[PDB]
């Protein structure tokens, strides 16, 4: 029932595009009556697209209520004249402290402390576990899709169409080749992506960042599992990276297994890390 969706006129205001265009037509929005912020995903909707759109709303209503997923608020339809085309606004939680990509880029030497990596990675894994239990694959885990609220809460965004995006966080099994002709996403594909995101937090960029995207896409299923460049890291972090980045997804551990891994499981400085992150956020 899309006919019941209200016009957003004096309920939500569009401020500006959020980020720069990583998310596309996603806006910084304001609740008119309170001044509260929201992230507004905007899309042109045709008569045939109506059925596919209904399933998106339902997914957000059921799965976004976990603390490691940005909350869904509601939907609006800005009806255009009979000469088409209507706009659909999906209003979600605004994560003011921005992405994990921004967090590494704003940090001296473009590297995060190991205890920060463990905390963020665990929160990613906790969000993935909620999705996987409900038979949902995120399909796009990367630093830009992991956001921080003003209270250092870690939240996942943009889970699941004519364009292929960035290849750098893609698991080998999602890239079709002669051996793997029918490339398909598995729940374990999100675990590889989590591992690449952990390397991104550690080095400021994913593994084949210096390659043309088409060359990286060719190299991912052919190259051995990527490794951390520095030897400074603990034996537990190298082990976590090794766990995430098992080449063949069939021997790759589950989200439940990775949540029990010593690097994720053993976090005594958890309380201090949350304060440390909150302090970095306070410095706008
Ligand atoms: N200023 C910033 O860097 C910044 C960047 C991003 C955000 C943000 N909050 C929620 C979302 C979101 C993104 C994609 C989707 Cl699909 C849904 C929600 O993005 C806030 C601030």
């Amino acid at each position: 029932d899309l006919s019941s969706l209200r016009d957003p006129a004096g309920i939500f205001e569009l401020v500006e595009v959020v980020g720069n265009g990583t998310y596309g037509q996603v806006y910084k929005g304001r609740h008119v009556k309170t001044g509260q912020l929201a992230a507004i995903k905007v899309m042109d909707v045709t008569e045939d697209e109506e059925e596919e759109i209904k399933l998106e709303i339902n997914m957000l209503k059921k799965y976004s209520h976990h603390r490691n997923i940005a909350t869904y608020y509601g939907a609006f339809i800005k009806k255009s004249p009979p000469g088409h085309d209507d706009q659909l606004w999906l209003v979600m939680e605004f994560c003011g402290a921005g992405s994990i990509t921004d967090l590494v880029k704003n940090t001296k030497g473009n590297t995060l402390k190991e205890d920060w990596i463990a905390y963020i990675s665990r929160e990613i894994l906790r969000g993935l576990a909620h999705l996987h239990i409900h038979h949902v694959i995120h399909r796009d885990i990367k630093g830009q899709n992991v956001l921080l609220t003003e209270n250092a809460e870690v939240k996942l965004v943009d889970f699941g169409n004519t364009f292929i995006g960035t290849p750098y966080w893609m698991a080998p099994e999602v890239i079709a080749c002669d051996e793997n002709p029918d490339a398909t996403y598995d729940y374990r594909s999100d675990l590889w992506s989590c591992g690449i995101t952990a390397i991104e937090m550690a080095e400021g960029a994913p593994p084949l960042c210096d390659m043309h995207p088409m060359r990286a896409l060719f190299l991912i299923p052919r190259n051995p599992p990527p490794r951390l460049k520095s030897k400074k890291w603990s034996k537990k972090f190298f082990s976590f990276i090794e766990g995430c980045l098992v080449k063949n997804y069939m021997q790759r551990p589950s989200t439940e297994q990775l949540l029990k891994h010593p690097f994720i499981r053993d976090q005594p400085n958890e309380r201090q890390v949350r304060i440390q992150l909150k302090d970095h956020i306070d410095r706008t």
